């Protein structure tokens, strides 16, 4: 029942500062433009201890499955090969990605009827807001 409030199908309704976040991450121009246009569906499900997060969009479809606290390999939508660890901290899913001596942290939280995603790469934060589909 750990992530019950996250489970479901969510649609992107707002994005702020995503281009700047992607710049800081090292995403090149053409990927930034196309990825920044995407309006993904996020699908979160749980089966036992395994959490699955899918993103479906016109740009890329991605899927990760993981157990909290247990590192895994992830190929991101922008084609980074990262080492990821996701934990629950005070009801917030905290996802850290490590690659090439760099790190970014993505937090996913339930706030009212929204799922709020905050992405940080050094000093730069982007906020992406999802509602139920
Ligand atoms: O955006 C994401 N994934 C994702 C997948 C497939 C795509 F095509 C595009 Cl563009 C993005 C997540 C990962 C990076 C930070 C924001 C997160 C989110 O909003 O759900």
């Amino acid at each position: 029942h750990m992530c019950d409030a996250f489970v479901g199908t969510w649609k992107l309704v707002s994005s702020e500062n995503f281009d700047d976040y992607m710049k800081e991450v090292g995403v090149g121009f053409a990927t930034r433009k196309v990825a920044g246009m995407a309006k993904p569906n996020m699908i979160i499900s749980v089966n036992g201890d395994v959490i699955t997060i899918k993103s479906e969009s016109t740009f890329k479809n991605t899927e990760i499955s993981f157990i909290l606290g247990q590192e895994f390999d992830e190929v991101t939508a922008d084609d980074r090969k990262v080492k990821s660890t996701i934990t629950l901290d005070g009801g917030v899913l905290v996802h850290v990605q490590k690659w090439d001596g760099k790190s970014t942290t993505i937090k996913r939280k339930r706030e009212d009827d929204k799922l709020v995603v905050e992405c940080v790469m050094k000093g730069v934060t982007s906020t992406r807001v999802y509602e139920r589909a």
